[PDB]
DNA sequence: ATGACAGTGCT
DNA sequence: AGCACTGTC
């Protein structure tokens, strides 16, 4: 009734750079622009691993995870850009620096949470209030929303994509100006206007295109972002949620794409997010735990409270390398050389981080994987990170893992190592 | 023989 | 603290 919270208190956006690593390489090499293109990591084994794919290449069936030799079978004209290799390993510095470019532009408009190297959540609630004052009750023109889709529209009583988009936007804005929508709907709409301006600034100032979702919380904003790509943005209103969720597979909602989502499907015998509304909160808690149950109860009604955290910078700075199949590290000299390679990249990134961001890491996490273990990590151990010195970090890492060598000799390493991982964590102001 | 990243939550 | 889980390009 009048005491039922509807989760309409915030305006939240999720901005996602379209096939980001590809765009970085296309900006640098114009010959790659507007072509089927992919970014490949390494090159010797089966042509290298594809890690990013342009939308033109996706139309041929090229996907991430694919071996480049296989991608070329689907797309013979596929162009490839190679990830930089330094100290024997893939080095993602170019993409990290490009991400900083975008995040600094986004930070001019609103509070941002860096979700990944190319996604940020945006809390627009305050900016929308400000913009609503300036407008002075003047209606919002469709020209302010030139790339916005309104999910669920058009409805009721053109066979072209852009024409559908405009029809839906007109229906939305017409009902807005007649006062047939709600005050949260107006807030979302102003939020979308700001996101158009943010995306325009990103493209003008970096060359990069992005897509975005605008809704009342992070889960709906992320879901919204994926509905119309590339280079478009989608507004998911609270009212659109029942129809949207009625055929939405549970795995599409963030945090339900793995084992928990699979258990929701199996235990409850349902397929779609909207089907969750038929269970009580206590029922859901009894199957999935207190926290998950409460979260699911609210989420299937379009409600989520997870805040956009004010976090511009990554919380960890890590370096890793796999050694699959025959390349597994089988000797002590190997392990120490590679630990040094990883530690040297980490030292370089850590020193740069300290200069730019006035912070120092205090913990070094060391993880390895041994040949045979089905889990991605076999062992994780931490030690103090007291100096940004690669030779010290590599020695400390060796010290904390050396006991895992169950081999007879000190010169051999068994069972061989299929992964080394160093991660600097626990940052303090400096 | 996807890799190389990253953040959150459990116990 | 060490690990499992979930997500990114």
């Amino acid at each position: 009734g009048p005491h039922m919270a509807t989760g309409q208190d915030r305006v939240v956006a999720l901005v996602d750079m379209d096939c980001f690593f590809v765009q970085v390489e296309q900006r640098q090499n114009p010959h790659l622009r507007n072509k089927p293109c992919a970014v490949v990591q390494y090159k010797s084994w089966k042509g290298g691993g594809i890690i990013a794919v342009s939308y033109e290449a996706r139309a041929f069936g090229v996907t991430r995870s694919m071996w480049a030799d296989d991608a070329k079978k689907l797309c013979p004209d596929l162009l490839l850009a190679q990830v930089r290799e330094s100290r024997g390993k893939a080095n993602l510095t170019k993409y990290r620096e490009a991400s900083v470019e975008v995040m600094e532009i986004m930070s001019r408009f609103a509070v941002i949470e860096r979700a990944s190297i190319d996604e940020a959540y945006v809390d627009l609630t305050s900016a929308v209030q400000e913009r609503l004052q300036k407008l002075q009750g003047q209606p919002i023109s469709a020209d302010l929303l030139p790339s916005t889709y309104i999910e669920g529209l058009p409805q009721g009583p053109t066979v072209q994509k852009e024409g559908m988009r405009k029809q839906g936007l007109f229906q939305w804005l017409d009902s807005l100006q007649i006062d047939n929508l709600t005050s949260p709907d107006l807030q979302l709409t102003v939020g979308a206007v700001i996101v158009e301006e943010m995306r325009a600034a990103i493209e003008r100032e970096t060359g990069f295109q992005c897509s975005a979702g605008i809704s009342h919380n992070k889960v709906l904003a992320k879901l919204a972002c994926g509905l119309n790509k590339p280079n478009r943005q989608t507004l998911v209103s609270h009212g659109s949620v029942p129809q949207l969720f009625s055929q939405m597979p549970i795995r599409k909602i963030r945090s339900l794409g793995g084992k928990l989502g699979a258990s929701v499907i199996e235990i409850l015998g349902i397929e779609y997010m909207g089907e969750l509304t038929q269970f009580t909160e206590s029922q859901l808690q009894s199957h999935f735990g207190e926290k998950n149950g409460s979260w699911l109860y609210a989420m299937c009604r379009g409600i989520e409270h997870d805040p956009v955290k004010p976090r511009q910078l990554p919380k960890t700075i890590g370096c890793s390398k796999n050694f699959p199949g025959k390349t597994a590290l089988a000797t002590r000299e190997q392990v120490q050389w590679w630990l040094l390679q990883l530690a040297q990249e980490l030292e370089e990134r850590l020193t740069k981080d300290r200069n730019d961001n006035d912070r120092v890491a205090t913990q070094l996490v060391v993880s390895i994987r041994v040949q045979g273990d089905k889990r991605l990590s076999s062992l994780r151990r931490c030690c103090a990170l007291t100096r940004y010195d690669a030779h010290k970090m590599s020695h400390d890492a060796f010290t904390v893992i050396k006991n895992m060598n169950t081999s007879g000799i000190q010169t051999e390493w068994s069972p061989p190592l299929t992964m080394l991982f160093l991660c600097a964590t626990k940052f303090s102001a400096s």
